């Protein structure tokens, strides 16, 4: 108290990073839920399942990088409960993709708020960290999900019998 | 309703598997907390950190295998909040190992209760699943942690200045 | 309207990116003009030609990266006419290098203005994009052209009979 | 004045080659526009995008070969503005293919007019150049685009939800 | 006067970069002093020596990158005397590590001040340069030294006879 | 006091070695200054820059070997400030080479004085060390610089426009 490493690291930034860690862990859990929805016997879209599982693992990596940042800067990780996702039944491939797009935009907004706080506190290391490892990746993820939503809508998902199947086998395959 | 795949799968077993999924996810989170405790600048035992991180990832795999089992048998995954661990500050290498041993025994007791329920419901597939993938692994984990606790105690942890350092560098290295 | 991907992306930034796309395409065209000046039978400096052709292709890549950014962020590309360069006859190796240096400084000033707008609009993704892919590259290009102008001046270009020839064969070779 | 290389090269041919250079650069720009239309989040047909990008680059190569011809024969390149394409929004995969077919026929007509001028001026080198590098390539391009238009029409583009998607993934993939 | 390359480069930034060059050269010299302290016959901790020598060489690289930046931006390097370190006798492995941690924090503070000046002068190229090559590296160095100080303190350095020896042979080996 | 290793090592020799360490570090700094003079945008002789940078690194190695000798013999390194070089602007390739030749002769004279002291104190180990690692290397360096000065003078440096450029590209390339 303080850490022998701590420098130019505001307590508000430390707290905001703890909040972001929880949100990335929550996102990981939402994608985990989606992954195992798509491997139900009455859904059986294995490539949607693999897509969401990969996204889940990426979110865990994002959480871990923030935990490492907390330690690097001499802050103290404070974990909270990881809330369950809003649904177990994700209804359709299109619905899951739409929910994932909304989740990614919400996480993006949180990251932009974190960056604005880091700017306000004159913490260029934290600003650079978010820019280098988070902001670019979030924009790419949002774009990819937007693309997938568009194709599924155009193809006639969820009601058109062939749309999610063909998307599963071509795009996600 | 029911699943076209469901057979000899009691609703109580389905619910018990959902409870076990939550407990494995909780264990994953406890070990994640421990991993990042050991990479604090004022702890700095990197091999303890890597040990706990590996345990965290194993618990996620255990959770996922149960989720796959739920789908295979035609049950429906129902996720709940993942409670935060009991501590962020795990005090010492020995304390963390002792807490991990207790956690593993508690998870073991839950698995034995699950096996007893599966037996009572005449579900040999579920009994076999727990025996093949869980019970053996739990006994090995408990034994390993017992071994680590013993050596740390004998070496004079946590107060002896060299004990956790030497254990970090030899056994966990 | 708006794009399902669009977030924190101001219309002024979208318009400024369209202006920058046109300027990079214009730069590509200036360097293309220079490349084919140096392969005239009455100029015949093949390494100057290859140097400018490479610069032309780089500018097209810079334009394309901005077009991709526009799509990633949910803006809409709006192309305009690519104005012809100021000259077809670039007079000499030194003159071409001096014109290229001026062009690069002018494009740099535009990029700095874009960055200032992105800052004003609180768009750290766009700020990071320009910093990562544009600002560094522009400074290196300006420095390289400054170096080439200096050596050509010192060597006695354009009037000294051996200067552009020797520069063509050593530095650009 | 004249070039020490110039021989049997009529001023009208020199001017016509400059006009053709501009038209090939214009075609390159139309295909560039189309490429980035197909990577919009609300179009998201990546293989259409890659197809048009490849066509764009080919047109630049066609422009460059004419610029090299101008220099080889001792003419002087005179560049003009590259007009923006007729649209930024290309409406659909089928519409883009139909516009590309029309563009290729228009460029073909220009090349045939160039060949007729070269014939009239008794310039067999220029006639041979167009025959060897242009006329054959144009016929193949027109045929390919005709084939793609036919399949898209037959499949029910643009309104049939699966047609452009399936064409993107099979033919252009 | 000014450099033909200079653009958006304030004289205060140029002077601040010259000051930072001197500080990095000074840090290189402090670590050089420490390296050869640890190879004294009455200290003889070869891995501490190699650790500090490596840090010395890194600081020279940091100085050189700033010198290159000065030239890239058209500023003029102005070198000053490199002051001798505060000690020749660094007392112990722990003391050296503590002095190195303080040095790194002091250099970090200078870099943050440089970044704040670059921000104030609207120099995003210089801001990006410090973020990309300096700020991240400084945080990692401070964290590593904090970790080493902690382990040496816990192990009972400097008075405990085995602590620096065991640290030399395990962590730095 | 004395070192358990010290034998036949006079205090005057120990002090003279400390003086020589400072002079080699000073030479390293002069060559560093020269290296970055040659990469200025208004000098831009990259091979002169690389030549001087290599010489700088060699001088650091010479300093380090003396520091190791001090430790080997049980003397104590005492560092002093490294004075800045006499110039930041080195005027021309020829001027830099002439200044480097003078520096090398001055360092040589210091080494000969050190050898004479070692002889006077009956220290054949120190005499052998200077002969084996220093005297030969100094003579070769002086000869190389003499050769470079001669060619630059003969070629008409610094005023002849092609001389330093051609020397940069042939001899130093
Ligand atoms: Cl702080
Ligand atoms: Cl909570
Ligand atoms: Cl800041
Ligand atoms: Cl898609
Ligand atoms: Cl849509
Ligand atoms: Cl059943
Ligand atoms: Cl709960
Ligand atoms: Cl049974
Ligand atoms: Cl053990
Ligand atoms: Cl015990
Ligand atoms: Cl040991
Ligand atoms: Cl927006
Ligand atoms: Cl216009
Ligand atoms: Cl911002
Ligand atoms: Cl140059
Ligand atoms: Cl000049
Ligand atoms: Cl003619
Ligand atoms: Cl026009
Ligand atoms: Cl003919
Ligand atoms: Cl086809
Ligand atoms: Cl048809
Ligand atoms: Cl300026
Ligand atoms: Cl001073
Ligand atoms: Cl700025
Ligand atoms: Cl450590
Ligand atoms: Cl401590
Ligand atoms: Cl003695
Ligand atoms: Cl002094
Ligand atoms: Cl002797
Ligand atoms: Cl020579
Ligand atoms: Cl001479
Ligand atoms: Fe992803
Ligand atoms: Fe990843
Ligand atoms: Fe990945
Ligand atoms: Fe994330
Ligand atoms: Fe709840
Ligand atoms: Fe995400
Ligand atoms: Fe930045
Ligand atoms: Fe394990
Ligand atoms: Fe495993
Ligand atoms: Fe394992
Ligand atoms: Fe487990
Ligand atoms: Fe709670
Ligand atoms: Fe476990
Ligand atoms: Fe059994
Ligand atoms: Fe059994
Ligand atoms: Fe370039
Ligand atoms: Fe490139
Ligand atoms: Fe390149
Ligand atoms: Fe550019
Ligand atoms: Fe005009
Ligand atoms: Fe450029
Ligand atoms: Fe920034
Ligand atoms: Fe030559
Ligand atoms: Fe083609
Ligand atoms: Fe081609
Ligand atoms: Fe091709
Ligand atoms: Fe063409
Ligand atoms: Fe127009
Ligand atoms: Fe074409
Ligand atoms: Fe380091
Ligand atoms: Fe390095
Ligand atoms: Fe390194
Ligand atoms: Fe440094
Ligand atoms: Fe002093
Ligand atoms: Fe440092
Ligand atoms: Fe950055
Ligand atoms: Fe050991
Ligand atoms: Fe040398
Ligand atoms: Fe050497
Ligand atoms: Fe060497
Ligand atoms: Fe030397
Ligand atoms: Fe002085
Ligand atoms: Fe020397
Ligand atoms: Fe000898
Ligand atoms: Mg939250
Ligand atoms: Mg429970
Ligand atoms: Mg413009
Ligand atoms: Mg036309
Ligand atoms: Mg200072
Ligand atoms: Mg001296």
């Amino acid at each position: 108290g303080p850490s022998r490493v701590r420098q130019n690291f505001h307590p508000d930034s430390e707290a905001a990073i703890n909040r972001q860690i929880n949100l990335e862990l929550y996102a990981s859990y939402v994608y985990l839920s989606m992954a195992y929805y798509f491997s139900r016997d009455d859904v059986a879209l294995n490539n949607f399942s693999r897509y969401f599982l990969h996204q889940s693992r990426e979110e865990t990596e994002h959480a871990e990088k923030l935990m490492r940042l907390q330690n690097q800067r001499g802050g103290r990780i404070r974990l909270q409960d990881i809330k369950k996702p809003e649904q177990d039944d994700w209804e359709s491939g299109l619905h899951a993709m739409e929910c994932a797009l909304l989740l990614e935009k919400n996480v993006n907004q949180s990251l932009l708020e974190l960056h604005a706080l880091a700017s306000d506190k004159g913490d260029p290391h934290l600003c650079d960290f978010l820019e280098t490892y988070y902001l670019n990746e979030q924009v790419k993820s949002i774009k990819e999900l937007g693309d997938h939503v568009h194709n599924l809508v155009k193809m006639g998902a969820p009601d058109a019998g062939l749309a999610e199947y063909l998307f599963d086998t071509h795009t996600l395959g």
